[PDB]
């Protein structure tokens, strides 16, 4: 427009300001072109653009200066165009600014905003330099030094040489480690390593393409060359970009979510990378199609997205919008919700139980890694969007190719330092890349460490757990005062929840959580124990006289010893709670357990299984109502069992009594042991399955009652190869059973975290209604549990 | 003799007494002090005695006083020189009649007789007798002096005489005051009161109103039921007839001779009467004796239950009738005889009197070494061996408390056996014994009827315990006295309360472990309500009739058993096979599990083969799965409701293990008294396991050497029945034999191979064949080759079976024959279904 004119022509305020400045000077102008009476009738036949261009003139000139035009101003009004500018092209007016009235005097003849060039278009291409001086030549022809300085193309080779010499390593090696090593491949790392992948096709499409270009100054491959560099270009870039929103996505999830680490197997990880290629090629591909082009950005060198010519044959204006709203919005909202929440349930949790200094250290190293992947994706992708939308506000004004180049640089960049944050300063890439790139390096019982100067005893594996009360741990442990001189002993007992592999999850962010852990010393003692057990009077005198005792209690707020049963096809995924007794040796004060010294440890792991109660509850009976949206009628249904606590292997009659007073006619009566998986880590999340289940054929008529009693019986081997099913904790990989009724003591204080289990008989009603099937359904709780031997 | 005149003259008091003279006197006249102190006459008898007698003497201290006075009189008479050359003159008898006269009148009074001692010195005995008669002391005692002065004539003892003898009886009385008449025609009222002949009478009539009708009963409830009918009841059927014998010829006769107070029948109704009495009496005894040794060999040997059938149990009723008439008739036929004892009313055997014309000395040492010695050795060795082998087998296993009740039980009556026959036999033997080794001493009849009322009592109290204390005949004798009153399968009870469900009877036995008892119990809650449900394992040894066994002392041994609750159970089962969740499945809610184990000291499932004449007669193991209901709690398992109780058998059958043993080669070598040569013989088998209907080709190698032909190879498949309950008591039985007729020359070798081929069939209708246990009178076949783990801690009990081929060599030695044999063992086992 106006503005964009006399801004490109003419050339401690604002711009802003400036502008207003313009306005002024517009303003006044147009009053002083209406006060001439030679003018005001130029003004008012000529057209809007060629009004315009009559204030050009009026502006440096004047008003004086313009009024002196007698036959220009007359040929004007009497639509001649030509003669008036030949009159013009012969005057002082061109000989003075020949570039400024050549452009003015075409607009004179034309009628149109042809002449108001900015930079030099073409068909394939754009240069962002006036071609008003003759200097402006193809990019896939000839050399494009006039742009910038030679010296400046050899800056953008020695780049791209360094970006190929930190590049390609960096994630060829991320690769090749990741086929020597098993440790490594594991479905959440499949989206890192789908990051490795799109950064060498930056490399390999992108830079090296550039390099060979920036040394001659041109693009030598022509507009094909420029597609397909342009297209790995952004392929890679936005094959990156999404796999850090899966990355979180996935990290939010399965952190948080403690049964989601099961869910998420190898089939779920493909579905994240594929997703990741098809929104990259939903991007990437249009350009190539028409939907936007890819041309030479910048110094007519690297080939990208065209975001900055308005080029409505290709259709810019709503790809840079389609662009800008879902790529660069859409993954900040997401990400920054996704770690977000995860500091958020972090630092919840962390602040929860004060009293493990392991969770500090790791809520610490989460939220400083928290703060820096934001950093990160805001240096990458901020310059790109805040150029493109001031490009896109600020169309008038012109833009050079240095300033193009500046999101070009941090972008490019990002392919170097993403594989830094992300890959390198991971702990187990760290470690594994450590190893490669070094070549390779860098009745009582008992249990013997590996040294065999620790020796750790205990009376029994299964410890009771008592509604009131926990039976504790009781035991001795042997020591070699040679091997142990100068050194701690330390007896510890430690409850954990386990989810994930453990080198993946420890690795990557933070690490599973523990339940409760316990330290205690042992030799020498300060003296804890009031008096010692049978258990621990025995050991002492069968054992020799570096012997020492130790009682580890539970508090009353701990879970029973529950896992989850895994698939068959499932060769590397669990979850579950274990109770570990673990002894060692050290030279370190109290507060250095969570890094092991190897060796010198021995751990033995323990239950806390929970027996069925002397008292049986109350006998279990349900009742239940039910109405329908037409047929008023009441259907009444009551549920009945033998005994509230069952035990395993124990027949399950259900004595159903339906009396139906109803219209309608039912199909069938299915009965169903259904267990009400309570999972508890972060958050209360619940899960139900059906475990048992059978169904009658008889149908109940209306006006009247039937009484039938359904037996169930739920078993392990019948509900092999399923997921999901939580089984009382296992020894050492043997057989086991469907897991016990959790029992939480009455009115305490703290939360009870960990696994919980509850059953229920669920007795549902298909009712034959009028295509449409009405599913009743009631509940009733019962438990499972272990007799007491 | 001469202490047994002065005993009778005198009279022997034990306690001190004062004589007619009121001197302190003890024993036969022997005087102690003339002081009045008693105290001084204690002095001089405790000294005399040597002990502390406090005025109290045995008969036997008696006896040594007066043979002190015999002593010092004798010494007086020698001194004194008119009785001297009297004594001197005289024999021991006449000397001994001296004596008395110098006794009680000292010898004072004897050295006043002038003309009587100067014509005993002459040999003049009558005019003696006249000059003694009309003396001071035939005066003063003529009871005692007529005794001396008959004695003085004779020169015998026939003054002296206890009894009053006969021809045909003896009466323990005097005939001197002129009393005694023939016990076969007058009263008898002289001998003892009158009013205890009215008490015999009351006596035999409360034995016939007692013996009679329990005796007679006893028959006639056998005559009635079918269950008595048994050879072990055949000897107390015989206890039976003996005692009725003494009733209708023993004391109804002693009865009627009892009102009228003496024998009314004469010689001839005292012979038969007395004959009947013995009978009855040796029956009775012999039957005892009998029974004793039935009892021992039936229940501590298993096997002899087969065994004893009625042809047994005859030979022990005619054994019994044998040793009766044996010492029965011969007081008929001359050796000994039967008069009337004690009151001269019952009439037995002639044990006191000493007649040598029917030899009573041979007879009553011949009854009295056999008939008592013989019984006690025997019962007491058969019942002490019994109580003896039953103690120690409810010590082997004091954890069935079955047979702890009956432990109990049985030493219970044993002891009880023990004294009902030393009451009744020992009086008549102590007496006997007493009246042999004191013949010169007197016995009453009131003496003799002691040992009389213990004998003809045990013909009422030995039905009692032997027949009434029995349980069977307890109960038979109940119902005539109250007059006639008082794929998966399953099985159902009478009551259809409990109903047991089992997925198999045979239940397999593996060397290691054994498979287990599985499957449910069905209950009806309304039938079944405040009562508790047990279902039981049971492992039983079976010998002999049901109804018998548990009536003659104790019952048949259980091998094994355990019992297990089910409803309400304590909790439930741990974890449950595929049948019980089929079958919980199948069924409705009332349905309850259970799981029965067997340890690995038990025996396999094997019963024996009766013969088709073997009608009642059966001996087996077998176990048996039962389920039943009851109010009482855990320990009431001994006695069970009938009609709620539900029992179905099964079996621990062994298969034949995967891989056989080393293949069987036997070897041995012989020689022979005369010639020295080596006879080497070498055995070999095929397999070392064969399966049932399988060839046992017998590759027999043998290389003489010897000078000797052999005549034959003969080949058999034994089968060795070990049979353990109470000992070890092995059983070989041959099964199949097979015998070549070819003959082995001197320094010749030979090698044949003869196939046998052991089957039922061929080996039905014998007697002891040990074969696998019958489900329900089916078809089965031969016993299977038991198998027992290797090293364990318990005995295995039970009927144990393993064959072996004995291949035994005929060989013609020097018309005498010598058989050299030898074995190798082999098993006979079912195949791996």
């Amino acid at each position: 427009n106006i503005f964009e004119m006399l801004r490109i022509d003419e050339g401690v305020i604002t711009k802003d300001e400036a502008e207003k400045l313009f306005n002024q000077d517009v303003d006044a102008a147009v009053r002083g072109i209406l006060r001439n009476a030679k003018l005001k009738p130029v003004y008012d036949s000529l057209d809007a653009v060629r009004r315009a261009a009559l204030i050009n003139m009026v502006f440096q000139m004047g008003e004086t200066g313009v009024a002196g035009f007698t036959n220009s101003l007359r040929m004007l009004q009497q639509k001649r165009w030509d003669e008036a500018a030949v009159n013009l092209a012969k005057s002082r007016w061109y000989n003075q600014t020949p570039n400024r009235a050549k452009r003015v005097i075409t607009t004179f003849r034309t009628g149109t905003w042809d002449a108001y060039m900015c930079g030099t278009e073409g068909p394939n291409f754009y240069v962002p330099f006036s071609n008003a001086t003759g200097v402006v030549r193809s990019p896939f022809e000839y050399p494009q030094y006039y742009l910038a300085e030679p010296w400046q193309f050899s800056m953008l080779a020695a780049y791209m040489f360094l970006l190929i010499v930190l590049g390609f390593p960096i994630n060829f090696l991320t690769l090749y480690v990741t086929v020597q090593h098993k440790k490594l491949r594991t479905p959440l790392n499949y989206i890192l390593l789908n990051l490795a992948v799109a950064d060498l096709f930056m490399v390999l499409g992108g830079f090296t393409s550039t390099l060979y270009t920036s040394l001659h100054g041109y693009f030598v491959f022509g507009p094909t060359g420029c597609n397909l560099q342009g297209f790995f270009a952004t392929l890679g870039g936005e094959i990156a970009l999404w796999s850090l929103v899966v990355l979180a996505i996935e990290r939010y999830v399965v952190v948080c979510k403690p049964m989601s680490n099961f869910r998420f197997g190898e089939n779920h990880a493909i579905m994240g990378v594929a997703f990741t290629w098809v929104m990259a090629l939903a991007c990437a591909a249009p350009p190539l199609a028409g939907w936007s082009r890819y041309i030479p950005e910048g110094l007519q060198c690297s080939c990208g997205i065209d975001y900055y010519t308005l080029k409505p044959e290709v259709n810019n204006e709503s790809f840079v919008i389609y662009m800008f709203v879902v790529h660069f919005t859409i993954p900040m909202i997401i990400i920054f919700f996704c770690y977000g929440q995860l500091v958020f349930t972090v630092k919840e949790a962390a602040a929860q139980q004060q009293e493990s200094a392991t969770t500090q250290k790791a809520e610490k190293e989460v939220t400083r890694m928290v703060i820096i992947y934001v950093i990160a994706f805001l240096i990458c992708w901020v310059p790109y969007a805040s150029v493109a939308f001031y490009i896109f506000t600020h169309q008038g004004s012109c833009f050079g190719p240095i300033f193009m180049t500046i999101p070009a640089f941090f972008a490019k960049s990002a392919a170097i330092y993403n594989p830094v944050i992300y890959i390198m300063m991971n702990k187990q890439f760290r470690n594994c890349m450590l190893t490669t790139i070094c070549c390779g390096k860098n009745v009582i019982f008992k249990k013997v460490s590996r040294d065999k100067s620790v020796t750790i005893y205990l009376g029994k594996r299964d410890y009771v757990d008592h509604v009131s009360q926990v039976e504790p741990v009781d035991g001795v442990v042997l020591v070699d005062p040679e091997l142990v001189k100068g050194k701690k002993v330390y007896v510890t007992l430690t409850c954990a929840f386990r989810y994930g592999q453990e080198d993946i999850d420890v690795m990557g962010l933070t690490f599973r959580r523990d339940l409760y852990f316990s330290r205690v010393q042992v030799y020498p003692p300060v003296g804890a124990m009031s008096v010692l057990t049978q258990l621990q009077e025995s050991l002492l005198k069968k054992l020799g006289d570096n012997t020492y005792p130790f009682l580890l209690t539970f508090p009353d707020y701990l879970p029973c010893s529950v896992m989850l049963q895994p698939a068959p096809q499932d060769v590397g995924k669990s979850c579950g709670v274990d109770f570990e007794v673990k002894a060692f040796a050290s030279d370190i004060t109290d507060p250095e357990e969570d890094k092991i010294p190897k060796k010198s440890s021995v751990r033995l792991l323990i239950r806390k299984v929970q027996h069925a109660p002397p008292e049986m509850g109350p006998q279990p009976s349900a009742e239940a109502s039910w109405q329908f949206f037409m047929s008023d009628k009441p259907l009444n249904l009551s549920v009945s069992l033998s005994k509230e606590i069952y035990f395993h292997g124990e027949p399950i009659p259900v004595t159903v009594t339906v009396t139906n007073n109803t219209d309608k006619v039912v199909k069938k009566i299915k009965v169903s042991v259904e267990q009400i998986a309570n999972v508890v880590l972060y958050s209360s999340d619940y899960y139900v399955k059906p475990v048992a289940s059978e169904e009658t054929q008889e149908k109940v008529q209306p006006n009247s009652t039937l009484t039938k009693t359904l037996v169930l019986v739920p078993l392990l081997a019948n509900n092999r190869e399923r997921r999901g099913i939580a089984l009382d904790g296992k020894i050492k990989h043997e057989d086991t059973n469907l897991a016990s009724s959790t029992i939480i003591k009455e009115g305490i204080d703290r939360t009870v975290m960990g696994i919980l289990v509850s059953y229920h008989i669920k007795v549902k009603l298909t009712v034959s209604g009028f295509l449409t099937s009405s599913e009743v359904a009631t509940e009733v709780p019962f438990r499972l549990m272990h007799p007491q031997p």
